[PDB]
DNA sequence: AGGTAGACTCGGAC
DNA sequence: GTCCGAGCTAC
């Protein structure tokens, strides 16, 4: 899931869990718990307490629960489901809090790929993965004088500036193809090589990019097909290591 | 010093 | 065998 993704189950599975309390933790694929690194240690803590709350930072769901947060991460296939303890589990469930309603908060993912780190709620912002997370991009912290103040400091493209979660929390690849064509700004461009004018230009589209989203593609996965703006075939590329799609008549 | 690239994790489709 | 996408180690 992307970040509008995560804000939308966010928002959904609030309601869902709140107040309730956990009298199980059953984890099937210990990977996924990374923090306490011991998956018996991450289950016994979280027994007895209660969900009250559920926030998004980037990509990251953190459930505020009484003395601790989960701090989850979906990665690309991870998702959750609340169900009856009497029905049986979907397919590539690993992990699964039980509360004492007979309900389950269920974690899936085929690919096996997702995190959760628990920490006592004061500390979850200082420990990773949130500890260097950048500025939510619709934010007032977001603004064009931060990603201009990091782009003239790299030697990297601004593609790679951009996919940097400590310059903006949870800008998928997709959107920062979308919103590089949108600026009319070529992915590899050297980020210093961008003019304020560029710079504020990227901004505004990143910020109506994910932000209308949160509320259809130009270039993400499109290559050899027309532009929708001019027409030209979009191209496809690799640029620090994602692949990448651009235009290369309407992006300079 | 610390910015930067690589490796690592995973599974399903070409 | 690689392609895809997110977010600790060693130059
Ligand atoms: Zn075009």
């Amino acid at each position: 899931p992307q970040l509008p993704e995560v804000e939308t189950i966010r928002r959904t599975l609030l309601p869902l869990i709140v107040g309730k309390t956990i009298e199980d933790v059953r984890i099937f694929w210990p990977n996924i718990i990374r923090h306490p690194r011991d998956s018996e240690a991450f289950a016994a803590r979280m027994i007895g307490q209660t969900v009250r709350g559920l926030e998004r930072r980037g990509k990251f769901l953190k459930f505020l629960l009484d003395r601790d947060a989960l701090i989850s991460h979906l990665r690309m296939e991870g998702r959750y489901a609340v169900a009856s303890a009497l029905e049986p589990l979907e397919p590539h469930t690993h992990v699964v809090f039980c509360f004492t309603d007979g309900s389950e908060l269920r974690y899936r993912d085929v690919r096996k790929a997702g995190t959760m780190h628990v920490y006592a709620k004061e500390e979850a912002d200082r420990r990773p993965p949130l500890a260097e997370l950048g500025p939510e991009p619709l934010s007032p912290a977001f603004s064009p004088a931060v990603l201009a103040e990091r782009a003239v400091k790299t030697k990297r493209s601004v593609k790679a500036l951009l996919l940097d979660c400590t310059v903006v929390a949870g800008f998928g690849n997709i959107y920062v193809d979308e919103s590089l064509f949108r600026a009319g700004i070529l992915p590899g461009r050297p980020a210093a090589s961008l003019s304020s004018k560029e710079i504020e230009r990227l901004h505004e589209e990143m910020v109506a990019t994910i932000g209308e989203a949160v509320m259809h593609l130009y270039v993400y996965g499109r290559q050899g097909n027309p532009c929708k703006r001019c027409g030209t075939p979009i191209e496809k590329t690799v640029v620090a290591g994602r692949g990448t799609h651009y235009c290369p008549r309407c992006q300079r």
